[PDB]
């Protein structure tokens, strides 16, 4: 099915339209911060916006081979 969980309306109308929130921190569209991963390593997130303040996170590593 769908609509299983529910809770948390929007009574107030703050001025947060171009900001993001993860661990109680205001990030600017494009900015980047550090966080924890599913396993344990650290993950880097980059604020995108596309609305309220969407964002993504990808694992950083030096898995780049050399050419020549």
């Amino acid at each position: 099915g769908s609509s299983g969980s529910s809770g948390g309306s929007g009574h107030f109308r703050c001025d947060s339209s171009r900001w993001c929130h993860d661990n109680g921190v205001n990030y600017k569209i494009g900015e980047k911060w550090d966080r924890q991963g599913e396993n344990g390593q650290m993950m880097s997130c980059t604020c995108l916006g596309n609305g309220k303040g969407e964002f993504k996170c990808d694992p950083h590593e030096a898995t780049c081979y050399d050419d020549g």
